[PDB]
């Protein structure tokens, strides 16, 4: 189901994705240890730290 950004995140190059607080996100998957999440947003697709997002219930 759908996700939201909890904080602003500035991409640090590579395939990380900048997101801003309140932004809607779709979660595509997790990394090798689960601490990063691959997400799809308006700005596009990339990785953000998992603790920056929460599923909306």
């Amino acid at each position: 189901n759908l996700f939201v950004a909890l904080y602003d995140f500035v991409a640090s190059g590579d395939n990380t994705l900048s997101i801003t607080k309140g932004e809607k996100l779709r979660v595509l998957g997790y990394n090798q240890n689960g601490e990063w999440s691959e997400v799809r947003s308006k700005n596009g697709q990339g990785w953000v730290p998992s603790n920056y997002i929460t599923p909306v219930n």
